Parts: C-alpha cells; sequence; structure tokens
C-alpha cells in the first residue's frame, strides 16, 4: 500500500494540529501505522490481531448510540475514514467487504443489493460520504479528497 497525496497531506496536517502527545484516533488498521509514525498519535489499531475488530465495530454501526461505546472505551478523539473503504456503485470491489467480516458477517451469502443496503445505514456511510450532516457525535473537521478526519463531540 503506498502512500497517497492526499494521506501526505492528511498525516502532515493531524501531525502538527491534533493535540501532541490521553486520546486515540480510530481508523482502520491499515493506516495505523502511518498514523501512529507519521502524524505520532495513537491508534485504535495498526495491526489485524489488536484492535482491528473494535474499528470494525465501530464502521458497521448502524446507530451513533452503539458507536459511541467504542468511541468511550477506546478514548477516540478523531476518527479517520478513507474513500477505498466505502461502497462505490462502479464496482463491487471496496475494503468494506473486509470490514465486515471481521465484524462478523459473511457477505458472499448477502446479495449485492443488500450489503450496499447495509452499507448505506452504517456509521462509514453517515461520515465519508454524508460528512457526518446526520451525526450528533462526529462532526467533519479536515476534508483532504479521498481521507477526511472527523472530531468527536
Amino acid at each position: 500500500m503506498e502512500m497517497t497525496m492526499d494521506w501526505k497531506e492528511a498525516l502532515n496536517w493531524m501531525k502538527e494540529n491534533l493535540e501532541a502527545q490521553d486520546y486515540a484516533v480510530l481508523s482502520w488498521w491499515d493506516y495505523g501505522n502511518w498514523i501512529l509514525y507519521v502524524a505520532k498519535k495513537a491508534v485504535v489499531c495498526n495491526n489485524f490481531q489488536a484492535g482491528a475488530d473494535d474499528a470494525a465495530k465501530f464502521f458497521t454501526a448502524q446507530s451513533e448510540e452503539e458507536a459511541m461505546k467504542i468511541v468511550e472505551k477506546r478514548k477516540v478523539r478523531y476518527v479517520v475514514t478513507v474513500e477505498e473503504l466505502t461502497v462505490k456503485p462502479e464496482t463491487n470491489k471496496t475494503k468494506f467487504i473486509p470490514i465486515m467480516q471481521i465484524a462478523g458477517y459473511s457477505p458472499e451469502y448477502m446479495k449485492n443489493k443488500e450489503i450496499i443496503d447495509f452499507f448505506n445505514k452504517t456509521m462509514l456511510y453517515k461520515l465519508h460520504v454524508e460528512n457526518a450532516t446526520n451525526l450528533t457525535h462526529f462532526r467533519l473537521l479536515k476534508n483532504f479528497g479521498t481521507v477526511k478526519i472527523f472530531e468527536v463531540k
């Protein structure tokens, strides 16, 4: 996985803008090392074994209430979403599949539209796609194109 322009700008921005290091940044485990070592901020997960399941439960949650349980449990202050995690209308490819699998779902038994309909009710959708406009405890902080960072409130 290569470092994109958007990621470079996002990581540099959080390095000098987020409170210096108490709290953690929640994102998919694939980006953990970047946030931890490049942005110098604690993460919910940076590998598959630990924290990845918490992140998956958060992203696949259908209510802010259920999502806030993970936020409180992990001391989450910021959330980072990425376009490659979302479901796109033009393809079946998306990291939402492994996210679902780790969350305990078996997408291979679901119809394509059932997967899309499910995605449209999740936190990942309400955050990245709707820009948290319909969320009470989350607010879009900075939009780096494919990478977005949200603040917990």
